[PDB]
């Protein structure tokens, strides 16, 4: 029946045992949970996000858009001296809803302070252990990912050398007519990386190339790449860390790209000034990490979908 | 600037550790913590309530509901077998920010099987002196109230006497209307001051989520706490009848120039199913972070108030 949850009464035990691990893994590092909002008047400006917009009595009223992520609030917290902070609260994305994704999820996101990215993948890989008992996570580079599992250079070799790659793997069809570089590299890792990974252990995944970089800065020493990893266990993309951008010009010209974009294609969207005043009056050096909460639980209890672990997903909310 | 945080880091230093406290509360009772929607395809129909609304992409789109309170996925939890259960959750109401109101704020509702109105009553003033170090809380019914301070009874005054006493406080055709107007501008600055207070047994008219008296039709099993001027928490000895609870959606709509609301049929199958006789209660978290802290507003506990957020 309809009016049933989702998921099992065991498996919400284990859900909220597992949520309390992870605040005691962070109370006992002493890193401070806060709150922040699930909804403002600013939105987020990259094309891949497609944010839930209300309606706001606020006689006019406000548009307010549902939070994607926490990520702009709590830079604000950090901008106003708040120290190693972190979240966990629900995140609003108008995806349909699949196995591994529902429209409201639960966010583990947070921030640290004076670490570097790989001083926070180690502290992600912690994590892991203590929540999944899992082993001792691995490492890797996107480029040696590449070179180990399709002996291809993805920061050099050129469309044909990728799409004599995607032959191999079967994928001709969507490879041969495919003419945008970077486009060529996310099939051949979706397709030719991703199932090879992440079996025995989590497998971290770091310097994405240059325009894969999201959140993450450039890495100085080599401009095709970004400093941001990505996290992957049994096929499972579980986590995104990032050195975070602090410069407010360079944080504004990715917006200001953004909606141009957008324009090309969208909407374009109210930019969160409050983000760039925090940036500008003086944001930490840090680095921040979003971990997909409902998917940790999925693979901790060893389940297959979303519907497992979250009590009523949207189809039946 | 309106990019720093309406609360002061010192004050959100406070409430995390309260937040942790109300865990360790119901920790040490056995109570099992559970998290819910914020999103439904389903809204209440509860005359006082403005939802937000929301379009979903869908699997073409659908029209969502940000949950006003966890009520109805809770029960529907109850009706499947959970046992007792709280949840701390964002909570989305459609009204203006007061000092005492955002548009999305933090609840602690939670669901006691096999307690009624007084045993929920009890372990609410237990939570309250854990958290506030306040006093045991005093409790009377909202007839006593009125008797206490008002000198009238409410349960049984025409309107003419009723108009009389809003005469004498320097003060509408409905009586429940009058009466709503007697409490909150004649009985509400004059509890809660030194300790919080319990009212109980509200009338009938005011029955919200509560049962109905079975030895006095004319009040309801609910109760209001209120301490130093401010509303924090709504508790109920639940309706688990479903012709009962669809009938009061039915009355709902009546009563509303307000947009008339679909009734949730997933919460009348679980009733239908079988919810476990239980006292449920709705606490404003931030409501209760801002008394524990003295502060004015609930711009001071929350990180960003939506003026700025
Ligand atoms: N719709 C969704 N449902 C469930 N989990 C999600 C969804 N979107 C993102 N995630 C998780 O959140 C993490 C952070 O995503 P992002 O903020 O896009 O880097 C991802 O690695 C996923 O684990
Ligand atoms: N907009 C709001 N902002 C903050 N607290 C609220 C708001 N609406 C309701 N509350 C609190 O939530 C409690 C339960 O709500 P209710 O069940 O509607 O009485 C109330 O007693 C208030 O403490
Ligand atoms: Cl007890």
């Amino acid at each position: 029946a309809t009016w049933q949850p989702s998921a099992s009464i065991p498996n919400l035990l284990k859900r909220a045992a597992i949520m309390a691990e992870i605040r005691r893994f962070f109370a006992d590092r002493g890193v401070l949970e806060v709150e922040t909002p699930c909804m403002s008047q600013a939105t987020v400006t990259d094309i891949h996000l497609f944010p839930f917009e209300t309606r706001f009595v606020g006689s006019q009223g406000i548009n307010l858009y549902l939070m994607t992520s926490p990520e702009y609030h709590m830079k604000r917290l950090l901008a106003a001296g708040c120290g190693p902070v972190f979240q966990l609260c629900r995140s609003f994305r108008n995806e349909e809803m699949g196995r591994h994704h529902n429209p409201e999820f639960t966010m583990l996101e947070w921030y640290r302070p004076h670490y570097d990215m790989y001083r926070l993948m180690n502290e992600v890989d912690d994590l892991l252990q203590q929540v999944l008992d899992c082993q001792p996570a691995e490492s890797l580079s996107y480029q040696q990912a590449f070179q180990r599992h399709l002996e291809i250079d993805p920061l050099s070799a050129d469309k044909t050398q990728l799409r004599e790659a995607a032959a191999k793997l079967d994928l001709s069809n969507i490879a041969d007519t495919e003419e945008d570089r970077d486009t060529l590299l996310q099939l051949l890792f979706t397709m030719g990386v991703e199932p090879h990974i992440g079996k025995e252990k989590p497998t971290f995944i770091y310097h994405f190339p240059a325009s894969q970089a999201s959140l993450a800065q450039i890495s100085t020493e080599d401009h095709r790449v970004a400093e941001r990893f990505e996290v992957y266990y049994k096929g499972i993309e579980l986590a995104n860390g990032f050195h975070e951008l602090t410069d407010a010009r360079e944080q504004q010209q990715r917006f200001e790209q953004d909606n141009r974009k957008r324009a090309a294609r969208l909407p374009q969207q109210p930019i969160d000034q409050n983000l760039l005043d925090a940036l500008a009056a003086g944001l930490p050096d840090c680095s921040g990490v979003a971990l997909g909460v409902d998917r940790l639980v999925m693979l901790a209890l060893g389940a297959e979908s979303l519907a497992d672990v979250i009590a009523f997903t949207v189809d039946r909310a």
